[PDB]
């Protein structure tokens, strides 16, 4: 029914900022923000599991990573039943997908030895079965990679200001950067979701500053969306 | 269209042993064993998360408890599509239910301070949403409580021999015992699944030794099943 485009990018790269500009350029375009809000206040003041991961990764990576992906699957499946389901030409933009959760972050945490074998095995096993029960619904129809130097991201991470991610070193932002390049740019990163190989991928260089000048980016999106 | 009976009990109380006797008393009765096998070898050589929980509970309780319940939901939903779905009067016996996972074990681990607030909150939140997406399918039609002194269980735990659970002290078996008594016997334990209040519950005293003498128990089950 509804066309589901995913907005991939690094940390503080600028998805939200970007999609918010898109969101108000048509009432047939609804966004599904990353449930970061709830990751910072686990509830049904509760605990801030995002911070726990940052403070002691070798201990909370699993928990966080699991919770983070679930919360997303829900949030997205949820939006699929919004009043958007009625309009003529609907488009639902996702702030990051279950794919980048597992293949970019979880994956990298594992490689960073922050998830023992068992944790990574369980994580994958779960992640697989998860997208096999609600897969159909969330399959993407396109992906928009907001590319940006890990330097820029490190900078924007500071401009944003979330106190949890203020300790993030460039090394980290870098490792995640390559993970994106490898998957969405060079397409050398293999997943376990065959259909992802035949998915359109628009790559925009958001290193500049689209707060003001963004006319360009926008046109390339209308462009890209037509071809779907 | 299949009647789902749950066989509740303590550790090494005798569900398996018992249900195996039931299993071969009619070809319209299929069992769904606890996926313990896989808990002892994640991705079937891997890791043994059951043991991890026992060695360092304050660290692996969450992971284990989460995995254990998921693995069950799958295992059970899976069996609901077996060739049993065809026979005339079908009955599917579950070795423990998602209810006892959360309300007996997870719950007790939390109270034993083996799950910090955050872990317990996330665990519940997840568990709730889980039985709200696949609830319908797994609702029980009856429960059979195999009652037995924590002493007997401690003994049978030794007869069985799983090296992971050889360190279990009576105190533990005891705590879990009361949790069962409170829920299935005195019914004073409140859950978050309204329908469980109106569920038939047969209680059998398996403290003796049904390996041989079990004619009795069996009749009480045929009896109980008729009333459903
Ligand atoms: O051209 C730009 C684009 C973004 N930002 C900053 O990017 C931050 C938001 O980063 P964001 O949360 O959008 O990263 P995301 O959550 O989308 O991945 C905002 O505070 C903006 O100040 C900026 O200063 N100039
Ligand atoms: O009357 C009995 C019933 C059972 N068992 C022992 O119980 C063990 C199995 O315990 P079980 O695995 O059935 O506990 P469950 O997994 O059903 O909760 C077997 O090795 C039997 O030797 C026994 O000795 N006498
Ligand atoms: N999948 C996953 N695993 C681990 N940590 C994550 C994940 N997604 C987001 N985050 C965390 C890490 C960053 O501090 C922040 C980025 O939010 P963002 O909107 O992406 O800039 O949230
Ligand atoms: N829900 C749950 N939480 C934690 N540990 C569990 C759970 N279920 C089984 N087990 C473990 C604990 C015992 O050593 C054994 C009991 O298997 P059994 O067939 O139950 O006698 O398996
Ligand atoms: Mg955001
Ligand atoms: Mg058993």
């Amino acid at each position: 029914r509804i066309k589901k485009i995913s907005i991939e990018g690094n940390i503080a790269a600028g998805k939200s900022t970007f999609v918010n500009i898109l969101k108000q350029l048509c009432e047939d375009w609804e966004v599904v923000p990353e449930p970061v809000a709830r990751w910072c206040n686990v509830q049904s003041n509760g605990g801030n599991v995002l911070q726990m991961m940052y403070e002691k990764p070798e201990r909370w990576s699993f928990t966080f990573q699991t919770y983070a992906c679930l919360s997303r699957i829900r949030a997205q499946l949820a939006s699929l039943n919004g009043k958007l389901k009625d309009a003529e030409k609907p488009v639902l933009f996702f702030e990051r997908s279950v794919y980048s959760d597992r293949y970019i972050f979880a994956s990298n945490l594992y490689e960073s030895e922050c998830m023992n074998e068992t944790e990574w095995t369980i994580y994958q096993d779960w992640h697989d079965w998860m997208n096999n029960q609600f897969g159909q619904s969330l399959e993407l129809d396109g992906i928009i990679y907001l590319q940006a130097t890990p330097e820029t991201c490190l900078h924007r991470i500071y401009l944003r200001g979330r106190n949890e991610e203020q300790g993030i070193p460039l090394e980290y932002l870098e490792k995640l950067h390559y993970k994106h390049e490898s998957w969405l740019l060079h397409r050398t990163l293999k997943t376990n979701f065959d259909y992802l190989q035949e998915v359109p991928i628009l790559t925009l260089d958001v290193n500049e500053d689209f707060k003001d000048k963004y006319e360009s980016l926008v046109e390339k999106v209308k462009e890209f969306l037509s071809t779907l």
